[PDB]
DNA sequence: GCGCATGATTGCCC
DNA sequence: GGGCAATCATGCGC
C-alpha cells in the first residue's frame, strides 16, 4: 500500500466529483447529500469527497485557464446520472 | 531503470 | 473549525 498517492478515488469518482466540483467552485466543499450521492456514485466515502474537492480547487489555481474551459466541459455534462 | 502523471499526507491562516 | 495549501511518495508508465 505505502503512504499514499491516489488508489482511492478511482477513475469513476474523478469524473463524477469534478463535474459537480465545477458547480460549487466558490464553495470547494460538497454537502451532506452531496458527499452521499457523490460517494455513492463515485464509490468513495463522504469524508473522502470533502478531501478530494479541496484538492481540486488547489490544482485549479495552478492552471486557471485549464480549469475554466474544463469547467464548461464538465459543467454541460451535469445532467448525466441523476 | 527513473521518471512522469495524480492524488494523499501535513500543516497553515489569515 | 473548516477550507486551502504545497511537496512528496505512490502508481504505472515512460
Amino acid at each position: 500500500m505505502a503512504r499514499r498517492k491516489r488508489r482511492n478515488f478511482n477513475k469513476q469518482a474523478t469524473e463524477i466529483l469534478n463535474e459537480y466540483f465545477y458547480s460549487h467552485l466558490s464553495n470547494p466543499y460538497p454537502s451532506e447529500e452531496a458527499k452521499e450521492e457523490l460517494a455513492k456514485k463515485s464509490g468513495i466515502t463522504v469524508s473522502q469527497v470533502s478531501n478530494w474537492f479541496g484538492n481540486k480547487r488547489i490544482r485549479y489555481k495552478k492552471n486557471i485557464g485549464k480549469f475554466q474551459e474544463e469547467a464548461n466541459i464538465y459543467a454541460a455534462k451535469t445532467a448525466v446520472t441523476a
